[PDB]
């Protein structure tokens, strides 16, 4: 039985809750999980009486846990003051605790007595005045793993893609696009795909312009930039072909022409995802083990009230389940 | 006419291109077999296409004036426009004759759509390189219509059921994209929009306006197009009564749109409109040139001059923007 461990993230914000959400009742409860947080916070989420019913069963290590309906196996990572905290609000004590627990579950992942990570939301304001300078989960991961080279991935059945970058401005992306770059997230997704168990993975490459530039009508960047990089992969032996026409690339993958796509914009390639029902599926690839988290926040306005939906940590957890079982 | 619903009329497009047989496939036999279309084109071409096996057959009833159509099956109703010379013309080939017919029928089905005969018209594809040989200096149909009905402000629109989109840009550069937007543009095929989506019968259109950048910019995390350019043009269209809200982030908004919480998304750029139409299956192009003061159509093939003449390019696409401008003129 393949194990995934759950990072409590934010322990003022709602982790708690959708991890207690996810785990205690429906198509999750007894499923291989392990809960790396504060078991102090766990139980006063449960005596609010905002979330089912769970009985926690504490544990070392996950070679330890126990498997049963309507019970969360947790290895107890304490806050400094647990019956202090307050929800909702930025507190030291509550970014350290979301940084040792995913220093705590990277080094259990490394070491395989799990399989993958899925992680609850942090609160970045907290994480640095904890003293943890890192922009997020992450540059955090990459750091602990000694990771250079990663990519977010979206994984669905039908349709995979990966990201050259995400979060920054479309001009930005324009002006930073680059071959190497281009190259590195090629060669992750051979890997990610590789070790999902693709023997041989057929990756395609959009371009940046429409009808990906129509020979240098529109644009040059398939000409001098991303051409050059699918050129240099194939001749490495990757099954990689492009740049690709934008709007017609996700379609030939959905339609199974190829395994996945490389976006090479954020919206690129969560338009294509989105629209087909997918708004819990992304991954952070190129990391020894994999990780999965869904797109929200701490949601620290309704934290402890019972009101933030747990649909994405479930889904979450359930994608780093599927693909390590 | 035997119509029992607004007719519309087809041009011929380039004579020498796929037009003809596209035109003839699509209204010969299938769904469209006794449609209410009308043909402005060369009849003789269409007779060459004919002899030459390449079609389904059909019987030509030329006609002066669309309320003189007889719409019957397998029958095909035509206003001749002639080549000046149709036995000499070669397929596949860029000809003054063929760019000047295809300019000629343009002009003819305009006239007769600005007089009421026709309430739109679906185009064939035509050749630029052949329009401007013939001394018709324009980049293709949509600046030759604009100009044929002195209309300034259109769009292009992909229209299904479910989703609709309407386009700030289309083929340019994504960089020229960018240093090119503002917010008169924007307001203009915000208000655009509004207008298509009223005549088709929507009394309070719902449209929402996508963003630029990731998560509409994430309160200007991610840049700031939304708010020096895209927020104003959608304040000030709601300061005219419109429902138009935004900017939307462009990951949800189409989603939104397709579940029905709007009735149009505004994309901002090709891609970001067309990567959800062809994903639904939509992978023919077909799309409304919006603002003219008919409805227009057209789908997204070319001339293809490669294969004219041989009876292998599809004609769905052509049936498929015969259809719609058929539908979308009975408002
Ligand atoms: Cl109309
Ligand atoms: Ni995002
Ligand atoms: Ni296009």
């Amino acid at each position: 039985s393949k194990m995934i461990a759950v990072t409590m993230g934010d322990p003022a914000g709602i982790g708690p809750e959708i991890i207690i959400k996810s785990l205690a009742e429906g198509a999750l409860s007894g499923a291989p999980v392990v809960v790396v947080g504060c078991a102090q916070t766990l139980r006063r989420i449960l005596a609010l009486n905002i979330t089912p019913r769970a009985e926690l069963r504490i544990i070392d290590h996950p070679a330890e846990a126990s498997f049963s309906p309507a019970t969360i196996n947790v290895i107890d990572e304490p806050l400094s003051d647990p019956q202090g905290l307050r929800p909702g609000e930025v507190q030291a004590q509550a970014g350290d605790l979301a940084f040792r627990c995913i220093r705590r579950a990277t080094a259990l992942a490394l070491e395989g007595a799990v399989a993958a990570i899925a992680t609850a939301p942090l609160n970045k304001e907290a994480l640095h005045l904890a003293g943890h300078a890192y922009p997020g989960h992450t540059e955090l991961l990459a750091h602990l793993t000694q990771t250079t080279d990663y990519a977010m991935v979206l994984y669905t059945e039908k349709l995979k893609v990966i990201h050259i970058t995400t979060h920054i401005s479309l001009r930005q992306f324009l002006d930073t696009l680059n071959q190497p770059r281009i190259e590195t997230v090629i060669g992750v997704a051979d890997r990610f795909l590789r070790r999902v168990g693709y023997p041989r993975p057929r990756i395609a490459v959009a371009g940046v312009n429409p009808h990906a530039g129509e020979n240098g009508l529109f644009g040059d960047e398939e000409i001098r930039i991303v051409a050059p990089a699918v050129a240099a992969m194939r001749a490495k032996g990757v099954e990689v072909t492009g740049p690709c026409p934008p709007d017609t690339v996700f379609m030939q993958c959905h339609e199974g022409m190829y395994d996945m796509v490389v976006a090479m914009y954020h919206d690129q390639g969560h338009i294509p995802l989105k629209l087909l029902g997918f708004y819990g599926v992304n991954i952070t690839a190129g990391l020894p083990f994999i990780r999965t988290s869904a797109d929200h926040g701490t949601a620290f306005d309704i934290a402890w009230t019972g009101k933030a939906k747990s649909e994405s940590m479930a889904t979450s957890i359930e994608l780093a389940m599927h693909i390590a079982q």
